[PDB]
């Protein structure tokens, strides 16, 4: 897989989860685009 | 403070969106700190 | 189709574009649930 | 103030809340730059 470091200085754990959910939204889109 | 995230398959523009979301959250917190 | 209004006061066209993109991602997630 | 209309077909209530939060983050950024 591929893992990247991000600077999340000052972000709360609730903020982190919002960032994680944004990553998942993008991955879900790519899982649809890859079908064709 | 540095976290790693799995970004498998994310394009270059996808990574940009993630970086911008992070920035938006930092600014909200600096804007809370300039209360 | 379902159309809703949002207060977007002070948002630039580029901020609006970011909102539209977020809506698009949310719709895709609902499609993906159907598989 | 300014409102705009968006097609949100299929979005759940919680989905709509995520959109509203993104708007508010964008508004806060502008309130900070000013
Ligand atoms: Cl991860």
């Amino acid at each position: 897989s591929v893992i990247r470091f991000f600077d999340v200085t000052g972000l709360s754990e609730k903020d982190i989860e919002r960032v994680k959910e944004e990553i998942e939204l993008l991955k879900i889109r790519n899982e649809y685009m890859k079908l064709k």
